[PDB]
């Protein structure tokens, strides 16, 4: 009974439940948290079936550049397009350090490395 | 375009292990051929099963030895991977811009091994 971890973000002004995956290789978002972004058009669909890891769906394309938003802070983040996925946002290592962040599980925050911004964990009543 | 994924040294019963640090993994997870190379199949639990469980036995980091829990798996590449069971009873800080992981319920740390230093 471990609680996965998850935070709110923002892309586009719309609201994510993000997975914090420092074993994923990649950020992924999926294709219907991407329509319902309103992001499609940033989806360089030149890299459809480019992936690192294994997986049971085909990624859709390429997102270079949007930005997510965690509290205050709009970070620019790079991320692939998944046909599907069980949740919305994947955020894996790449970004992580990217942006240089603490997953810190003493006091159940995510740091934003360059700003020290935090934002807390989800609790398992607020997990999608 | 080319992320270094995160591993520490770990020793298990004296032996050298190279643990895979995965917030998104729920549970902690040794090889069964690192079991056996570090002279812990004494300690597997096959009520359990995936070969069986490991109730309880320190993991050294640093000069810390940390009581862990986990399961074992006949076949893992990696020998071990450190999950958010662990990382959450340890109360460990994955902290990229330092570089290192810190156990919360001793203030140790260690940094994560460079890409040269990787297992495969
Ligand atoms: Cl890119
Ligand atoms: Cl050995």
């Amino acid at each position: 009974q471990v609680v996965m971890l998850y935070i709110n973000c923002k892309v586009n002004g719309h609201p994510v439940k993000a997975f914090v995956d420092s074993g994923a290789q990649m950020t992924i978002m999926s294709q219907a948290c991407a329509e319902r972004c309103n992001i499609m058009r940033l989806v360089d669909r030149r890299w459809a079936g480019i992936a690192k890891g294994v997986g049971t769906q085909k990624i859709i394309g390429r997102v270079h550049l949007a930005q997510v938003q965690i509290e205050g802070d709009f970070l620019p983040c790079s991320f692939s397009i998944l046909e599907e996925q069980p949740m919305d946002m994947l955020l894996g290592l790449d970004m992580l350090k990217r942006h240089q962040c603490s997953i810190d599980l003493k006091k159940n925050v995510l740091v934003i490395g360059t700003t020290g911004s935090q934002t807390t964990f989800l609790p398992e009543g607020e997990l999608p």
